[PDB]
């Protein structure tokens, strides 16, 4: 400090200089102030100088000079006051100036002191959003040296994080599509985690992640999956379940797809819980993606991960969801139904119906007991395991609470899904015994009346399986059921005006 706050009140007069040159000269002599940690600690202590600094920094229009400036307000950067004091001398817009700097050198100080000012100095994050910085480090996106690519991908994270404007902004800016670059062409994980955060950041916005799956986002994730770094796969893992609604459409996911089949074999139950939620996303309404899924074992892995999930709906319902996909509408389908009761699947199925499962794990195990029952081979083992008096309960109930939003789920949703599985497993005549046993022909006839359509076309359906035996053909004419049957004839729904016209010819 001898040489410090004593030398303070000159090196204000030789901060200041007004020729080109002189301040160039002095310039580089406050580089060698900042370089000490006594000088610095001086500069620090007055407003006077950092004032100075930042100003002859902007003006400058050599880079020698630029350089040892902005070096200085890195050194200051290390000090808690000295972000303080660039606060008061305004350095934010100044730093965001060069943030289109064509040298290197001088990028690399005004990053740094940007990150190190949004890390510890307060209202930080508001000054550089004013002062465009955002837009600025997007486009300093485009570079290629990792260690400064690594910190500006963190300066947009702390930015954009919980900023819906910084979000929009960074896709006006092109963000999504270089944010996906880095993940393709780079190979440093503290860059590559970055960066994923930022897209997980990003992940959350209606608008930011479309243009994400645009980029093809979900397959560069994908090549990371694989990676060691726990922090890299997890973050991947995460924003990849957050696009996967939006990227239906995408192709090329063969790849992916074979590394998520393989994370459902994890321990990590964080890993496992993602893989089968972007999966049971990837698999819905894609033919192609349920025929690779299915080519690489995924029935299988995915019946191991309910039996090891046991009460865990967070795993089991993405994972329901996805064998339901995968049973359906879909080229190799009838060798996934069967492969669910190959690989012991069915037990368990029928067991999800039961409680404490949640009405939205219900929904999905439903859906997977229709898709099932298309199997013949599975008509017999459904009906072994208890399959028809649960959903026959679960049907009833929900009918009840209809005359009269349940976890999200509507009851009309069980009405509807309980009725189309007892549809198809009405197909076998020894399922026909059972649902009959159930007194359930009443019911069905009341579902005649609803008002959903495909509560319609569900109750003409299993009452037409059941009409094409006697003894229930005459149940369901002295249900009242003729009446109903001759309105549905005349139905806008196909399906709901063929299965009357089907059950009203079985009654003869």
């Amino acid at each position: 400090a001898e040489l410090a706050t004593r030398a303070i009140p000159e090196l204000t007069k030789l901060l200041n200089d007004e020729d080109q040159v002189v301040v160039n000269k002095a310039a580089v002599m406050v580089h060698q102030l900042s370089k000490k940690e006594a000088s610095r600690h001086a500069i620090m202590r007055s407003p006077q100088m950092v004032s100075a600094i930042v100003r002859t920094m902007q003006n400058t229009n050599d880079v020698e000079t630029a350089r040892c400036t902005a070096g200085t307000l890195h050194n200051l950067s290390h000090h808690r006051e000295g972000l303080l004091a660039i606060f008061k001398s305004g350095g934010i817009p100044a730093l965001v100036k060069m943030l289109g700097s064509p040298v290197d050198s001088v990028l690399f100080y005004a990053i740094t002191t940007l990150h190190n000012l949004l890390l510890h100095q307060e209202g930080a994050k508001m000054a550089v959003r004013l002062a465009g910085g955002l837009q600025k480090m997007v486009a300093l996106l485009n570079k290629t040296n990792v260690k400064f690519l690594a910190i500006t991908t963190d300066c947009l994270q702390i930015l954009a994080y919980g900023n819906q404007e910084s979000k929009l902004i960074i896709l006006a800016s092109g963000g999504p599509q270089a944010l996906v670059n880095i993940m393709r062409t780079y190979t440093y994980e503290k860059l590559l985690w970055t960066t994923s955060r930022v897209l997980k950041v990003l992940s959350v916005c209606s608008s930011n992640k479309p243009a994400i799956v645009e980029a093809g986002g979900m397959q560069a994730l994908g090549l990371h999956l694989t990676d060691p770094s726990q922090r890299l796969v997890q973050n991947c893992l995460w924003t990849l379940r957050n696009l996967s609604d939006a990227a239906t459409k995408q192709e090329g996911m063969e790849g992916l797809l074979g590394t998520l089949v393989q994370l459902l074999g994890s321990d990590d139950i964080n890993v496992v819980t993602c893989a089968a939620g972007i999966l049971s996303n990837l698999t819905c309404n894609n033919y192609k993606n349920k025929m690779m899924v299915c080519q690489v074992g995924g029935i299988e892995a995915l019946v191991r991960t309910v039996l090891r999930a046991g009460d865990r709906e967070d795993i089991t319902e993405p994972a329901i969801c996805a064998l339901r996909h995968l049973t359906s509408r879909h080229q190799e389908a009838e060798m996934a139904q069967n492969a669910v009761r190959l690989h012991y699947g069915l037990p368990v199925v029928v067991k999800l119906l039961h409680p404490p499962s949640h009405w939205p794990l219900i929904k999905a195990t439903v859906g997977l007991i229709r898709n099932l029952a298309l199997c013949p081979a599975n008509h017999a083992p459904l009906r072994e395991q208890g399959a028809i008096p649960r959903l026959v309960q679960l049907l009833v109930r929900a009918h009840q609470d209809t005359q009269r939003f349940v976890e999200g789920v509507r009851m009309e949703e069980i009405v509807e899904g309980c009725t189309g599985a007892l549809h198809i497993l009405a197909r076998d005549v020894h399922n026909r015994i059972v649902i009959r046993g159930l007194n359930t022909i009443p019911l069905f006839v009341q579902l005649l009346y609803s008002p959903i359509e495909n509560i319609q076309r569900v109750a003409a359906g299993v009452l037409c399986e059941l009409a094409q035996d006697k003894e229930a053909a005459e149940a369901i004419e002295a249900e009242g059921a003729t009446a109903p049957l001759t309105e549905l004839l005349h139905s806008r729904n196909e399906g709901v005006a063929t299965y009357a016209a089907a059950v009203l010819f079985r009654m003869s």
